């Protein structure tokens, strides 16, 4: 489950080309993950009655939503599996009030890998590819460990 230390170097590097939109990357996500998995969007009922993928785009609601999702996925990855305290609030949030399960948290896990690579390259080869999936991993699966405790079944 965890990661090497070059394996998180890996992961903050990508990162590093992340942080200077956080908005714009969050935005180009969501986009694939409700395309890729359109069942994923009735869960937002805010973004629900967005139809076509320019339609998405086009949503400035949707793009603070993409911001406000990766300022947090990044201080998680930030912590390099100390993320306890970070994963308190969203845990609760996704397990009570949005009931989030999660093999939705691997759908959008897959979506930021496909962001990185489509965008990023040069800074996401073959070994940071591996590494971001085993940290997104370790993240769904911290979640899942605390969805128990709440008394979910993600
Ligand atoms: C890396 C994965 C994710 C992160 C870091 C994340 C983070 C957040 C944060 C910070 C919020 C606002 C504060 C809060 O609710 O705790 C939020 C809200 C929400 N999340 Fe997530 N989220 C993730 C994945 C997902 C997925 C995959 C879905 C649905 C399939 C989802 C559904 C929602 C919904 C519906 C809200 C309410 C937001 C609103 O309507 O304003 N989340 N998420």
């Amino acid at each position: 489950m965890g990661l090497s230390d070059g394996e998180w170097q890996l992961v903050l590097n990508v990162w590093g080309k992340v942080e200077a939109d956080l908005a714009g990357h969050g935005q180009e996500v969501l986009i694939r993950l409700f395309k890729g998995h359109p069942e994923t969007l009735e869960k937002f009922d805010k973004f629900k009655h967005l139809k076509s993928e320019d339609e998405m785009k086009g949503s400035e609601d949707l793009k603070k939503h993409g911001n406000t999702v990766l300022t947090a996925l990044g201080g998680i990855l930030k912590k390099k599996g100390q993320h306890e305290a970070e994963l308190k609030p969203l845990a609760q949030s996704h397990a009570t009030k949005h009931k989030i399960p999660v093999k939705y948290l691997e759908f959008i896990s897959d979506a930021i890998i496909q962001v990185l690579q489509s965008k990023h390259p040069g800074d996401f080869g073959a070994d940071a590819q591996a590494a971001m999936k085993k940290a997104l991993e370790l993240f769904r699966n911290d979640i899942a460990a605390k969805y128990k405790e709440l008394g979910f079944q993600g």
